DNA sequence: CGCATTTATCGC
DNA sequence: GCGATAAATGCG
DNA sequence: CGCATTTATCGC
DNA sequence: GCGATAAATGCG
DNA sequence: CGCATTTATCGC
DNA sequence: GCGATAAATGCG
DNA sequence: CGCATTTATCGC
DNA sequence: GCGATAAATGCG
């Protein structure tokens, strides 16, 4: 199924964060309404932050995360969690290799902010 | 109920990350087996990373997250999510004020690494 | 923090389901906009369904779940999960005793329907 | 990625529940260690329970859920959630059609029991 | 015509 | 913890 | 004034 | 897999 | 050799 | 809320 | 006595 | 994508 696509409230400030756990060079791309809004690129095998950002839903709220590595797009896993019906997490994993750990690029979206 | 306490596999490398969304000065404390293992302190209202870290479960796996602010401990919300039965997230929110947004200190644990 | 309270889209059909895992007699109560909409009562220690139902968000969407047992309200744990940004789960646990398993009354809300 | 596969503690009692939200006739199949352990079959478009069951992890814990409809296997979405580090949910959605609601067969595993 | 007027939410 | 902000009728 | 008119979503 | 449904101007 | 002996967890 | 249950040395 | 010996997992 | 790693009997 379609992974890494989330609908958050229209025109809402949120935070994006990505980590790396692979020898491959992660090209994390964050779209908003099918528009590129941010691009993190880095390499790590020790869960290093390759990018943080504050963005805006726009006035759809269609945030999507794509993860390419060296050109080859990765396969994605995603979910959204809400605590106390206020604090939201949007979680994205990704696999570039074959050992199925899906941590090569870990993306964490969260909102509300402030 | 008890929040911010997680049991991850014995002796396993994981990553801890904290953000701030409050005028209050977040004192994030990360215990392992009731031992302090890491202490992040910072202030932000723009979801800034106040700390990243690679730690070890030890040989219980009892990771706990506590969040004090200016002395006053915050109330916590927590959950653990697993994708494709391999990639784990342990999420912690916290409230220091009264507006119940619970984003003042957002803590994100993830594993496996590498 | 406040548990067992969820905001789902205005005027939306969803399903409620409750289970029992305690010698105590679970009085599961499902409010909508602070109005009682359904009341399941039963007893089991073998995860028996004590009630299923199709309800409507109304035109707020404030669905709340309360769990009393023999009069004494239980302490609640809750979260909401979304898969493929379409299929929603709202999960509620509850504790009437002291052994902290929180399965005495397990409540599962899901939507969309059809 | 691989969906509908969960690893729960060895030799542990849990509950399986399935719902239906499609004109298609859902053949929910629940394997344990790649052994069929339970088979629910039913039809509904009003979120009807097509099966409940108490099973055992066995001594691997590899519980898998497969969903065929009229022969054609469905595409799956899955996740596991844990509250207060005690109460576990394993959630499975599935799509037999093309409208991508993924509620046609909703499967809910939960543990511990008692 | 467009543009000010009239307590829950967002932003530093 | 604070203050600035924003479907109908009236008006420039 | 209220009430029909004009492709994405919900319901059996 | 199918069909019925629903911010502005026009009208009864 | 196999089989009883010696406080956290599971089952009705 | 209750009680029955289960890595080493000793033994039948 | 302790210490090497004998394909799924973790670490850079 | 790679290689180093780790319940019983044997032995120093
Ligand atoms: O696909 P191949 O060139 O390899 C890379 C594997 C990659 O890095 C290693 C360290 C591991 O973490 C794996 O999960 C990644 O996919
Ligand atoms: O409790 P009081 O001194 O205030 C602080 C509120 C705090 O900061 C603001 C910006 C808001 O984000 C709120 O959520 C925090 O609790
Ligand atoms: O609080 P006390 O009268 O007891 C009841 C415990 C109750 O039932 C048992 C079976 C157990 O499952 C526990 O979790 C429940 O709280
Ligand atoms: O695939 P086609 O024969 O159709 C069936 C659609 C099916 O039922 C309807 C009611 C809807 O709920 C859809 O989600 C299901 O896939
Ligand atoms: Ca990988
Ligand atoms: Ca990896
Ligand atoms: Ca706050
Ligand atoms: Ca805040
Ligand atoms: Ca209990
Ligand atoms: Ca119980
Ligand atoms: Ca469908
Ligand atoms: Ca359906
Ligand atoms: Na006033
Ligand atoms: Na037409
Ligand atoms: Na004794
Ligand atoms: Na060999």
């Amino acid at each position: 199924a379609t992974q890494g696509v989330f609908t958050l409230p229209a025109n809402t400030r949120f935070g994006v964060t990505a980590f790396a756990n692979s020898s491959g060079t992660q090209t994390v791309n964050v779209l908003v309404n099918n528009e590129t809004a941010a691009t993190f690129s880095g390499q790590s095998t020790n869960n290093a932050v390759i990018g943080t950002q504050v963005l805006n839903s726009g006035s759809s709220g269609k945030v999507q995360v794509q993860v390419s590595v060296n050109g080859r797009p990765s396969d994605l896993v995603s979910a959204q969690v809400i605590l106390t019906n206020e604090l939201n997490f949007a979680l994205v994993g990704s696999e570039d290799g074959t050992d199925n750990d899906y941590n090569d690029a870990v993306v964490v979206i969260n909102w509300p902010l402030g």
